[PDB]
């Protein structure tokens, strides 16, 4: 039915690598990716987008940050998320935006603003 809900990204995060890990014996998938804006909340819905397709839809079932179980990813944060339908396969090529699933907010501020000068 509908694809997305009324919402926005909070962050969107690219695959750079993809690969799978053990545990006890079974072989959970992991696919991490660099937040490159925004940041990833261990809580709110996220998606596989490949080739600009959705392979996936949903929450993740497990995020850690290199030992460090953590619960937000900053930007430039490496973190591997693993679905639970290990039937979806990630790659160095793909998406994981971190929408909200619930409304939309009305947005009633327009201001810019920048900052970063040089030294040394």
């Amino acid at each position: 039915g509908s694809s997305g809900s009324s919402g926005y990204p909070i962050g969107e995060a690219s695959i750079l690598a993809t690969f799978t890990v053990t545990e006890g014996k079974k072989k959970i998938p992991v696919a991490d990716c660099r937040v490159q804006k925004g940041q990833l909340e261990r809580h709110k819905k996220f998606k596989l987008i490949r080739n600009g397709q959705v392979i996936w839809k949903g929450s993740l079932t497990s995020l850690k940050h290199h030992k460090d179980d953590i619960s937000v990813i900053k930007t430039g944060m490496d973190c591997g998320l693993s679905l639970d339908e290990e039937k979806v396969e990630f790659k160095p090529g793909d998406q994981v935006i971190c929408y909200e699933e619930n409304k939309v907010p009305t947005k009633t501020s327009w201001d810019p603003g920048f900052s970063g000068p040089s030294s040394g």
